[PDB]
């Protein structure tokens, strides 16, 4: 199957804005999504720390998590689509935090091989929500790891950009507790990034 890759910002914004108009998110769901864009590091951190169990969270955060989860009943992609994410070295593991990059900002080729052994052709489970973009935006251009997610028609996926507190990210949110499979891992032309291709489940 083939996955729509947006190659133009205006095309992407237009498609996304059209999807957002159809969602019919409630007042509470919108409020929860706005807050997510302000506090995503905290929310996703707590979900990872607790392996998806929200029972011990403060009551306002439980409600927020439930409203985000519920939002995806209304937010599905109408087609196969490619989504993009940038990540820092710790995404690969604690062992990559101060080893993935040499002093030139170029990927250490030995660390790259270890990352390939750890992850290539394997599934990964993410306890947090996954913030992505419809394109490889300049925002995460400093980042050493770029992942391209292949997300199938009908999958839970929401263009939340219109109500995000921040600009320029063409942001598509994926639900928490998602699994994806790493199909391909390779160094970029200039050796400064690892490009990962993954299929969302």
């Amino acid at each position: 199957n083939t996955y729509q890759e947006f190659t133009n910002i205006d095309q992407a914004k237009a498609w996304g804005n059209a999807q957002y108009k159809k969602y019919g998110l409630s007042k509470s769901e919108k409020e929860a999504i706005v807050s997510y864009t302000k506090s995503a590091s905290e929310i996703n951190g707590k979900l990872r720390q607790n392996k998806g169990v929200i029972n011990g969270f403060p009551s306002n955060l439980i409600k927020q998590v439930e409203l985000l989860d519920k939002s995806f009943n209304k937010m599905k992609t109408p087609e196969n689509i490619m989504l993009f994410r940038g990540d820092d070295p710790a995404y690969l593991g604690t062992e990559f935090q101060n080893t993935l990059l040499n002093s030139n900002g170029t990927i250490n080729k030995t660390a790259f091989e270890k990352a390939k052994a750890k992850f290539l052709n394997k599934d990964r489970l993410e306890y947090g929500y996954i913030s992505t973009s419809l394109m490889n935006v300049s925002q995460f251009a400093g980042r050493p790891i770029i992942t391209k997610f292949k997300v199938a028609k009908g999958s839970k996926a929401g263009y939340i950009d219109p109500i995000s507190a921040f600009a320029g990210q063409l942001e598509m949110l994926l639900p928490r507790h998602s699994t994806y499979h790493i199909d391909d891992m390779r160094l970029s032309s200039d050796g400064k990034q690892i490009i990962i291709t993954a299929t969302m489940m």
